[PDB]
């Protein structure tokens, strides 16, 4: 490929799978919030239904991971965008070099030529021509890449401080789930973790309406 | 194994899906840092120091996935452990249910003096054992259940908010990029910001 695309465009494909591997994970995880809901639905009464809002609370991690893929794949493609731009350059760069090497080759193998003078004015429009372009290039760079990686640094806060509420309310529902032993024989006690619990995923939707930036 | 551990095992076979897969973005996250740190290196200088500070943040999401992928394994282990017990406990179910039908064909069906009694006490050894076994089963579970995913969750919590903290630092690095269409001197406001960050990752603390 042109020179100067290479590096980004290396950069570009190890982000596209990136992208497909947490594609996977948001996926899988969704997957495991029903198993896990499904496994509980035919246990102990607690159990029943703390796992229940776990599988709703784990599945949002689901949605939230997605949510965050789309605005990533945003941020691939502006920069994406940066390396086609660095593409366009080339040419720009391949003619300068060119019209040098002409020059270098008829000074030295033919100075008696009347169109040394004439490559010669060539060649101060070619290099004019290439520091523009060049400079042009950093004004664009400089600016989709702040804006890229700007917006994804707000959209990965926005994920991770979201998830950060989920964890805490999901170490919530773990509270109503009682783990002290039983005599053999004996029946397990009355289990009114419902309203506690119905309170918990309300709470962690509250939490997650109203969240904001700083 | 068998039926009681059958949607267990299922759940156990996802999440080691799970686990592979954030492997891997690891892994490529670390890939991309490095890669934005050296394409950055033939640019303007403040894109050179501002992407190779990037790049050292980004590498830290990588490690700090690492961290918590080391911990979703021992998740992972805690489950495959409660499948187990399912699994062991069955057999104990599936036996009381014979012995107590070869009761109810030889009642019945020739109501015979000489067995009864021999099967009579070997219903009341496994009632005995199916008694203990499903009070392991039972407790088990639970201690195991709220252990899993509530050590998964804090180290999940964990994950998050040093990401959410990464972010920020992310974010303030990219106001030492001039967008003025002068000599770039941020260096010392850059290492700061990392200097800042490793600060805040180091004094972070649940509670």
């Amino acid at each position: 490929g042109p020179e100067l695309a290479r590096k980004l465009s290396q950069l570009v494909k190890t982000e596209k799978g990136v992208l497909r591997a947490m594609e996977v994970v948001a996926s899988e995880r969704r997957e495991a919030a029903k198993q896990l809901s499904l496994w509980g639905a035919d246990n102990d009464d607690d159990v029943s239904d703390v796992t229940d809002k776990l599988g709703v609370l784990i599945y949002e991690l689901g949605e939230l991971q997605d949510q965050f893929i789309d605005k990533y794949d945003q941020y691939r493609v502006t920069l994406k965008s940066i390396r086609n731009i660095e593409a366009s350059v080339q040419p720009s760069r391949d003619r300068k070099e060119k019209i040098t090497d002409e020059i270098a080759h008829l000074k030295y193998k033919d100075p008696q030529s009347t169109k040394i003078p004439v490559l010669e004015q060539e060649l101060v429009r070619a290099e004019a021509e290439s520091l523009v372009a060049e400079a042009q290039l950093s004004n664009i760079t400089r600016e989709k890449l702040k804006a890229a990686y700007s917006y994804m640094f707000d959209s990965l806060r926005e994920l991770s401080e979201k998830f950060a509420l989920i964890a805490g309310y999901g170490k919530a529902l773990l509270e109503l789930l009682d783990d002290s032993p039983v005599t053999p024989g004996e029946a397990r006690p009355a289990y009114d973790g419902y309203e506690a619990s119905r309170q918990i995923i309300m709470d962690a939707e509250s939490a997650l309406e109203s969240w904001t930036l700083d």
